[PDB]
């Protein structure tokens, strides 16, 4: 589109912020709040609607996992409720294929989901598809060549370097080559022919390392590390550059936004969020009004 939207997140408690960054002028706009605070959600866009999916409201009144799908229209600057998912999914991953949204894994209390469901905007309806081979929360999800990939995460016991691929016409998951790094709460996105996995948590450390999967070669390769170690980051692609937003470095809920240039293999500090936060949902679409 034209703007990087960041929704929700966590600082001290789950957040309701919706803010949009303009790479062209470096500015931030605060837009309409989410109706319910949530961290550990995912964002995506389909047909110029921004969607906020799953997560959890960590608050002093209690902690509630979210099965919610909420619809944001930039023309109106209004959030509307859309169909809820079959199940709450905190620390969810999301992918869009052919205008359908795939909601992947995430947790509900001590339940770590391997289940996967698909949203159809024309019908405002969720349907379960084949489950992943592994339970994954803090799962990175990306789409390339109309195939969905679930990358790393946490299965309830172990943080994962494993990854798998969903073939829609076969309704089937298959393992792919595992990453060289255990990552839970990495940022996962696609750029050209490669699935990137940036940062994450291995159970001891928040990571600055970045690696990429070439679907043709089936191998993962390290690229330049980010400037900041970060888990529970938001990630998006805007005009052939990767943007990473916030996260947690073991000390600070980061406001730092970094930008990856694949030609020069370099990360650069691009802006700061209006406040530090982790577990945000990020997506790109056109300006509001
Ligand atoms: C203390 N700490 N630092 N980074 C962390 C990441 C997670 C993961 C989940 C896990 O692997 O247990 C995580 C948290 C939030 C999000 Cl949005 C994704 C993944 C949990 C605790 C962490």
């Amino acid at each position: 589109g034209r703007l990087i939207y960041t929704a929700g997140g966590y600082f001290r408690q789950s957040l309701s912020y919706l803010e949009a960054y303009n790479p062209s002028n470096g500015s931030w706009l605060r837009l309409a709040d989410l109706q319910v605070p949530r961290s550990g959600l995912a964002g995506c866009v389909v047909g110029g609607l921004l969607y906020a999916v799953g997560g959890r409201n960590n608050s002093p009144d209690g902690n509630t996992d979210s099965s919610a799908l909420d619809c944001y229209n930039p023309m109106t600057n209004q959030w509307s409720p859309c169909a809820s998912m079959s199940v709450p999914r905190n620390r969810i991953g999301v992918g869009v294929i052919d205008g359908h949204i795939y909601a992947v894994g995430g947790s509900h209390g001590c339940i770590h989901h391997s289940s996967v469901e698909r949203y159809e905007p024309e019908r405002d309806e969720w349907h379960l598809v084949a489950p992943m081979l592994t339970r994954r929360i803090g799962v990175g999800v990306a789409v390339l060549n109309r195939l969905l990939y679930a990358v790393g995460g946490f299965d309830g016991t172990n943080r994962l370097n494993s990854a798998e691929c969903y073939y829609p016409e076969r309704n089937e998951w298959r393992m792919i080559t595992p990453m060289n790094t255990i990552r839970s709460g990495a940022g996962v996105c696609v750029l050209h022919n490669c699935i990137y996995a940036a940062g994450g948590y291995d159970g001891q450390d928040q990571l600055n390392s970045v690696e990429r999967y070439d679907v043709e070669t089936e191998t993962w390769t390290f690229v330049a590390p980010m400037r900041h170690h970060r888990s529970a980051l938001g990630i998006t692609v805007h005009q052939g550059k990767i943007y990473v937003l916030g996260g947690y470095d073991g000390h600070t809920f980061l406001d730092s936004v970094e930008c990856y240039d694949p030609d020069s293999d370099t990360w650069s500090e691009v802006t700061r969020m209006t406040s530090g936060r982790s577990g945000v949902g990020v997506a790109v679409t056109m300006e509001p009004c």
